[PDB]
């Protein structure tokens, strides 16, 4: 049996399908004329965010079992022609959930003690000192939109923190939170008594611009807002409103919805925010991880 | 007896003074001359880095019993003069601890995730996704380097974090570490294991420049340096040499041996280094418990 990895894998992965006995194949982002050519007697295929398995790469592997994503979304994958064929298209979320939480803890710090800000003034050579005045976060309620993989991650940490846990999620889960000592409130009152709320929900019909001006507007004066779901979560244009009028003390964000920013966009004009390029799953252990989850994932279905 | 505020002060520190029955005199960052006049009458006289308490005002005050810095540090004020007259002169450290463990752990996020350098880059129309590659810190070794005050509120939250802790004190207290989980050991062992080494000692003479080229050089290569205690503690020179020249991964800095940093200084051109002004107590928590923590000093004493 052969797998292809038409992307950059780590050692260990590549190690794992080795251990397994199965040869690989190695060739980073194949166009697709080359890559339907490499399908043509492998048993599974391996790629990042790329490269694109379209239905004509898998309409022309015969002996194709799964199609494996090293990360999270399917996105680059026609899962239909997939599922036509019976072959199973899996992925690695679960490994980068951590890093995800990291960075919207990291996010919430810069934004509560200005760091991206007093450090940006420093190298103009501006002590920002008197400006840089910022929060303690012991103490303070946190409120976690989206109790999923990440969401449960972030409130562990805040347990660390010392902080007040406020989760609200359509479906529940109880056990968990009670693990991290967290309370189950509808989303009004989550919105209303958090002092830092942390989008964790995935893009759907339901939460497209979940957070609105509506809701921006029930969040306290002296709130934080921070996002690592998706961009088009978030309502851009009215946060930016929200952040112009104060209706909000800042925003840390990591996610939006013209991906890269454009150029001189409203957003990247306030001082009381941390804007971060997409980066919550970018740690070489998220990284990693993720190619030895679905490493592990090919073994089992084709060998087992 | 009389108290004497010239200090933005707060509502819950101002009654705690009434409640003990003083009386309370309050301008905002007052002046040397109206300052003479003001602290003729008082017993009693507080300020957070002003204004500023000399000698001739000292000398003014006869029945000045207490002089209170709502905060940490007294290099506004002539202690010296003081203590010539017999003034007891006090601030309120704890007030801050938690405030300034936070900042080292938010400069550990910071640093670790190039947070500040990517912020940094997309002001600047720079979407640096590819060159912002960073580490996760669950199951990372933090060494903390002085546990005291701050390295214990460090602590708290690093193994919270899910961090393996070592701890480095000439006066180790094995009752605290165990509330933390913290191992003690040798600061080569330390440096030659922790992921983050974060310093929370007081400048003696046994720590001036501790952080020094050899000791640099016993750190990980992909190891990252915090310190939030004084600029003193650690080389400058060798750490600029180190970050150079590739020793260490990075630092998180809020204290500099030259305070403002000067214009066009060396550590502001590392995009691996994240630079604060002296913010480790800057929060709004930590400067209302200062002003009540030193409220009750001056009170028990009057
Ligand atoms: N920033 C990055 O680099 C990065 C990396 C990975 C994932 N992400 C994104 O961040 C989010 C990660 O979420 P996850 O992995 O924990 O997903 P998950 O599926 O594990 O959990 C999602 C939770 O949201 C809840 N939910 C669904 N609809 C909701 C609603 N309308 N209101 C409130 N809660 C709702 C679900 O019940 C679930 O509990 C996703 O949007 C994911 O795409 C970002
Ligand atoms: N950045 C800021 O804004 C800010 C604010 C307040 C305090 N600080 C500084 O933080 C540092 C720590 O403050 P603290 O309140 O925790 O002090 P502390 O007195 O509470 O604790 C200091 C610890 O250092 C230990 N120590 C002494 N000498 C040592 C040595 N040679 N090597 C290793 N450890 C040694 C002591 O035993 C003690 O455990 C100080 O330098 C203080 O001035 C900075």
């Amino acid at each position: 049996m052969k797998v292809l990895v038409a992307a950059p894998l780590h050692e260990k992965a590549i190690q794992v399908l080795k251990d397994a006995g199965l040869e690989v194949i190695y060739e980073e982002y194949p166009d697709e004329d080359r890559l339907v050519e490499l399908v043509k007697d492998v048993e599974a295929i391996i790629v990042r965010s790329k490269p694109k398995v379209t239905r004509r790469v898998i309409e022309s592997a015969p002996k194709l079992k799964v199609i494996a994503r090293a990360g999270v979304g399917l996105d680059n994958i026609d899962v239909e022609a997939a599922k036509e064929k019976g072959i199973e298209v899996v992925n690695a979320p679960a490994a980068s959930s951590r890093s995800v939480a990291e960075l919207a803890v990291g996010l919430m710090f810069s934004v509560a003690r200005k760091i991206a800000f007093a450090d940006r003034k420093m190298r103009e050579g501006v002590w920002a000192k008197k400006e840089a005045m910022g929060i303690e976060l012991e103490g303070k309620t946190i409120g976690i939109i989206g109790f999923g993989r990440i969401g449960y991650q972030v409130a562990k940490i805040a347990n660390a923190l010392g902080m007040n846990i406020l989760l609200y999620d359509p479906y529940p889960n109880e056990e968990r939170a009670k693990e991290v000592n967290g309370k189950f409130v509808d989303l009004e009152t989550l919105l209303k008594e958090s002092d830092v709320v942390t989008i964790h929900v995935p893009l759907v019909e339901s939460t497209y611009h979940l957070i609105n001006e509506e809701r921006l507007k029930l969040m306290k004066k002296t709130a934080i807002l921070i996002n690592t779901s998706r961009g088009p979560v978030v309502d851009t244009n009215a946060l930016v409103k929200a952040l112009k009028e104060g209706w909000i003390a800042g925003a840390g964000l990591d996610v939006f919805e013209e991906e890269p920013l454009p150029k001189d966009h409203p957003l990247t004009k306030f001082d009381n925010v941390v804007l971060t390029p997409h980066i919550g799953a970018s740690t070489v252990e998220a990284q990693e991880r993720a190619g030895v989850e679905v490493a592990e994932k090919v073994v089992k279905i084709l060998k087992g």
